[PDB]
């Protein structure tokens, strides 16, 4: 039988193909949430003497995500799947608050905001290709979209360089520390999804 009938916008798609792209589509934003930070630190926080503190609040850490290797074998269900939604989302809300402040930054206009302005994009598009995944994994699941909430940068007008370089430094340093953690579940995924030899 044809691939795609006709030509539908919709048409159909290979499980292995796009998670196969949300695989890799994860590490991009590793560099992003990386580099993208690491202007900043080395930017508005160079030797600042103060950001050495280990500061790692992750709004998201508060998502029951596995707490090691072992305890995601453990897991073994729909969780995975909801977790990577969850922490994708969350980070939807804070992107969009970096692009804007990094946008009205004479200091940070198109440098920091290059980054900003491709990370957030690229962030949800892992969205679907996972949205499809587990719709395919799970098909009992009919639409889980839950995620954290955000309780932080209250004012984004603290024109204080220390106190707002907080502001980013606790979103861009968790920003990074969780892209992986969203890129490593599909790595752990791919075991079971289209390799039983693999992670």
């Amino acid at each position: 039988l044809p691939i795609c009938p006709g030509g539908a916008a919709r048409c159909q798609v290979t499980l292995r193909d796009l998670f196969d792209r949300a695989v890799v589509l994860s590490h991009y934003i590793h560099n992003l949430s990386s580099e993208m930070f690491s202007e900043f630190d080395k930017r508005y926080t160079h030797g600042r003497g103060f950001i050495t503190k280990a500061i790692n609040s992750c709004h998201t850490s508060s998502l029951a995500t596995p707490e090691d290797k072992e305890q995601a074998q453990q897991m073994n269900q729909k969780d995975f799947l909801s977790l990577i939604v969850s922490i994708l989302r969350s980070w939807n809300e804070p992107l969009y608050h970096l692009v804007t402040e990094v946008r009205g930054m004479q200091e940070a206009p198109e440098a920091i905001l290059s980054k900003a302005v491709e990370i957030e994009e690229q962030t949800k598009r892992l969205l679907e290709g996972m949205e499809l995944i587990v719709s395919q994994v799970h098909p009992e699941t009919k639409e889980n979209e839950i995620y954290p909430v955000w309780s932080g940068l209250p004012s984004l007008q603290m024109a204080d360089e220390e106190s707002r370089l907080s502001a980013y430094y606790n979103l861009l340093h968790c920003l990074r520390r969780d892209s992986h953690k969203i890129d490593n579940y599909l790595k752990l995924l791919k075991c079971r999804i289209i390799h039983n030899n693999n992670c």
